[PDB]
């Protein structure tokens, strides 16, 4: 048989891709003054922790650079993951081509592997001028993360932005005004459009759980008269009895003295 129990059900776990456009065609002046804001805001505004979101972040150029993985310290841990931001504006200058199918890749990769947390949001958040190495390659990519109940938004960045191909990336839809999947203006509009992405749900929900076969009765406490058996089994759950006493009888005593 089952045992039904209550529990409060949120979707407080999200983890957080977060892959970073660090091409040549991004530029300096752009790094600096558009790109290292974007993501101290953004991530400024990231709740994060080990229990709720955590973050991944990769850098993509002519290479791709994982700099934080899911659950380390830099990734559940606000000022740590805005100490690596430090780092990018202070040592790193763009350079090179764009390789956005093999950023994308890794986060592929994670669920091939399953290193996300199965229960968690899986949010990509994709920084680019939407410029790849392969126009289709990193479409396609994209489309393959979809399918399997990946969430997408795109955070326009660079000097020379295609609009057309980050909106297509993204899923918007022609003639339809305000995309909820791309933001192409500041920190600010990109934290607002993340947010419905990740807003907290908690529902009252039933749960089932089988408790599995018993074991045979045992045999009457007594040999005569009335009496106890019991019969038990391997708790397969938590909620799950294991032991049972039930009441038996043996036909009737001798009178006896
Ligand atoms: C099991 O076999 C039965 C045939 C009886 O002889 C049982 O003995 C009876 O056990 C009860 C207690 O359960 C006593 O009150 C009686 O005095 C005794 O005859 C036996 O255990
Ligand atoms: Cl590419
Ligand atoms: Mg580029
Ligand atoms: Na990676």
């Amino acid at each position: 048989d089952e045992v039904k129990y209550s529990e409060e059900v949120c979707n407080e776990q999200v983890d957080l891709y977060l892959l970073v456009d660090g091409s040549g065609s991004i530029g300096y002046p752009n790094w600096i003054t558009k790109v290292i804001p974007m993501l101290n805001g953004l991530i400024n505004s990231l709740s994060l922790s080990r229990d709720t979101i955590n973050l991944y972040m990769n850098l993509f150029g002519s290479y791709t650079t994982e700099l934080i993985r899911l659950g380390s310290g830099q990734s559940i841990d606000k000022r740590q993951a805005l100490s690596k931001v430090t780092e990018l504006r202070k040592t790193y200058t763009p350079y090179g081509t764009t390789s956005m199918t093999a950023a994308l890749d890794e986060v592929q990769k994670h669920l091939n592997d399953r290193v996300n947390r199965e229960k968690a949001i899986q949010l990509v958040i994709l920084m680019t001028d939407g410029v790849p190495n392969s126009k289709y390659r990193a479409l396609e990519v994209a489309n393959k993360l979809k399918q399997r109940n990946v969430r997408l938004a795109v955070i326009g960045i660079g000097q020379g932005i295609n609009h057309q191909f980050n909106r297509l990336i993204a899923g918007c839809r022609p003639r339809e005004p305000n995309c909820k999947f791309y933001s192409y203006a500041d920190w600010n509009e990109a934290v607002a459009l993340i947010k419905p992405f990740i807003a907290k749900v908690c529902t009252e929900v039933e749960r089932v759980a089988n408790c599995g076969p018993w074991d045979p009765w045992t045999a009457c406490s007594v040999t005569c008269g009335r009496g106890t058996h019991s019969r038990s089994r391997p708790s397969l759950h938590e909620k799950c009895t294991t032991h049972m006493v039930s009441e038996c009888e043996e036909g009737e005593c001798p009178h006896h003295h």
